[PDB]
């Protein structure tokens, strides 16, 4: 199990939604966050951290590689601050009402 | 050490921070979000994401299995939508005020 | 790479920013946070949780010492209260204009 953690442009978000969605994943959190990347000491009067949406969605290994893809694709635009994405390893996941896990707890088949 | 992500119903917080107090946590963050799960392309007039609050709270490995079922007992109301948990590897902790590191930033024993 | 988290208090933000932009960070996620630590059952009439922001910075694994050191020295007042990091371990990064992974996608070099 990984989650994918993407920061996206916040106007990609149905894009994006939909993208996954088609792909076949069934389960997301959005964020709202700032940030900054590179930037191609500071200021009392103007503001570096842009507005972006955080997508974490947990998935088994086996879905890593497509989701990114479709993340990418779908929030591309050729414009510095289309976005980043983050993969990190999950240990468990239980859905609450149930207390189902991980695989169970995650994937379109039930 | 663990991370526990929580992602549940925002009424229930009180619920759940009661229970993970009287089970011993004394550290926990909470972020509020919105996502959807497996919903028993899109619209441009309605969204499928639902409010939710992300609960983070770092333990030691010790505490992990009694956190998880504190969270979920709490937490349930045998609906859809009563949350998920996630459980993540944390390499370190640190404390800013002090520097104390670990369990000594974690734990209710100092 | 390490995803370095950082609950800090909010007056603190550029504070803090200064200092790792001139330790060579070149990107960085700021999140609206409430938590508690612990407060040297509840009430329905107060609110236990303090607001608080969550840095979250993807850093390589040799930055990570250099990185927490600068949060602490800019972040610490003295008082309980002053915040808390917590490292994981990040399996990829990618760049969502461009698909550069790693530390291309992390690092001031390129
Ligand atoms: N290393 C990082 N750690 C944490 N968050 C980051 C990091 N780099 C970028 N971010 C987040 O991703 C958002 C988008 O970054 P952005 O797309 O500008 O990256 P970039 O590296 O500058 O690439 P580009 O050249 O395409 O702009 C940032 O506003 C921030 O929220
Ligand atoms: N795989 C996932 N990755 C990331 N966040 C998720 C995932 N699945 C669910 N979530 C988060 O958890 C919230 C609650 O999900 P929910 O309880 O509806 O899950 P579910 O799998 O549909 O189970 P149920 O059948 O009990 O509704 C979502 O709104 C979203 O914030
Ligand atoms: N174990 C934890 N898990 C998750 N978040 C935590 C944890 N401990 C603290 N936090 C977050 O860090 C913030 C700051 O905590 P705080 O600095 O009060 O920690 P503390 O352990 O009480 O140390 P101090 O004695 O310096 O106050 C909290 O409001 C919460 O957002
Ligand atoms: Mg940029
Ligand atoms: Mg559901
Ligand atoms: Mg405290």
């Amino acid at each position: 199990m990984k989650k994918i953690e993407a920061i996206i442009r916040p106007f990609k978000l149905d894009e994006v939604k939909i993208a996954l969605v088609n792909a076949g994943i069934v389960g997301m959190t959005v964020s709202e966050v700032r940030g900054f990347g590179r930037q191609k000491r500071g200021s009392e009067y103007t503001v570096e951290f842009l507005q972006k949406l955080k997508l974490e969605i947990v998935v088994e290994d086996a879905q890593v590689d497509t989701v990114i893809d479709k993340i990418v694709a779908a929030a591309r635009t050729g414009e510095n601050g289309d976005g980043k994405i983050f993969v990190s390893p999950v240990d468990q996941t239980i859905r609450i009402r149930t207390g189902e896990k991980n695989a169970d707890a995650i994937s379109a088949w039930s």
